[PDB]
């Protein structure tokens, strides 16, 4: 069986004062082709590319996507990195150079053997209107809002096949 | 001297693939990152005691034999007591971690999840911004935390990777001391 609410609470500790300003800054996913991924995250999902970092010595690039206003991105280089890497809730897309030209290469989404990571999730004001727009855009669905047991909750996929949950926080309590 | 090769995209080519955010997406937020955890007792102790996150919501689904534990950097005094209000508040917080416990995994010694950092790769890590990478890592060392990369080991100094009980990687970074690494 699972843990009781009390058994879970007993495993939790209060926050040490040295961690009081820590923030959950990024989730990193590797992407085969950044051209496809940037188009999906910006045009389809509405995120903004807030920082791009190239590491020629190590043959990779990092793309930082976030729900931020493009006009808040600083003009100066060093000021840019400090601002982008201090935003909460960013998505870091790692492009290992050359994967886009390797026809046999693909990344694993974590939802089949071996499992681990499952998904990222976007909270939206209306799951149905968001998903009607995704359908019009040709987005691939793992779960349409009214498919299966949990109504009003969807899973779409990005170009690498990573799962993205689409949820409305105000319509979740009814699923319990 | 000759310069190292320049692969991938230029800044301008990357921006050629970016479109302005559609106004219908104006209120969207990146709410959660889901990771499967073998033993929620160990994971809750790690994320709360070591990292200072708070358990904001616990969901149990007996028919499906799993539980969800939502962790976030939120004040515990902001957690509503009433069930419906609590769910709406927790699931509307930005930057939460959803830990999935498939019941029974904690009893199976031969069971473990994949961290995405060995074949087959995909997900890499979550990352926490801190005021001081060095003092945070000194404390993690005192607490017996497993490291992937100490701050001054490897190519990029002042950036660390630790691991949680399932072996997922967690980057520890100070955004004010990253620009000097370029
Ligand atoms: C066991 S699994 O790995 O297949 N995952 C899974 C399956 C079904 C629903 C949800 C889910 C529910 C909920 C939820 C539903 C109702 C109330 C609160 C949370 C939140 C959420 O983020 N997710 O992903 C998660
Ligand atoms: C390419 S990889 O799969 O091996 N991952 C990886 C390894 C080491 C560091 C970084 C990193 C750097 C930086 C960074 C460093 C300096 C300046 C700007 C960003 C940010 C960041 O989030 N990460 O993860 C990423
Ligand atoms: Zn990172
Ligand atoms: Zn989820």
């Amino acid at each position: 069986g699972g843990l009781t609410d009390e058994a879970a609470l007993s495993c939790c500790s209060d926050a040490d004062p040295s961690t009081k300003d820590f923030l959950l800054q990024q989730t990193m996913l590797r992407v085969k082709d950044p051209k496809k991924s940037l188009d999906f995250y910006t045009r389809v999902l509405g995120m903004t590319l807030i920082q791009k970092c190239d590491f020629p010595i190590m043959k990779f690039s990092l793309y930082f996507l976030a729900y931020e206003d493009k006009n808040d991105i600083p003009k100066e280089k060093d000021e840019k990195i400090a601002w982008a890497l201090s935003r909460k809730a960013t998505l870091e897309l790692t492009h290992n150079w050359g994967t886009e030209d390797d026809e046999t290469q693909s990344y694993h989404n974590g939802n089949s053997d071996p499992r681990g990571f499952g998904h990222i999730g976007i909270a939206v004001p209306d799951v149905y209107s968001a998903c009607k727009r995704f359908e019009e855009l040709g987005v691939k669905f793992v779960k349409k809002p009214d498919d299966g047991k949990m109504k009003g909750l969807a899973f779409i996929q990005d170009p690498d096949g990573y799962w993205i949950e689409i949820l409305n926080p105000n319509k979740m309590a009814t699923l319990m």
